């Protein structure tokens, strides 16, 4: 991801902070794990 805040790229959430954009990855985790990188 591009830095200037942060945006989950399936349910389209705000979060500048890594605390809540690593935690709000897990509530996800669905298919694909990943992938490659
Ligand atoms: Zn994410």
């Amino acid at each position: 991801w591009p830095p200037r805040s942060y945006t989950c790229s399936f349910c389209k959430r705000e979060f500048r902070s890594a605390q809540a954009l690593g935690g709000h990855m897990n509530v996800h985790r669905r298919d694909r794990a990943r992938l490659r990188l």
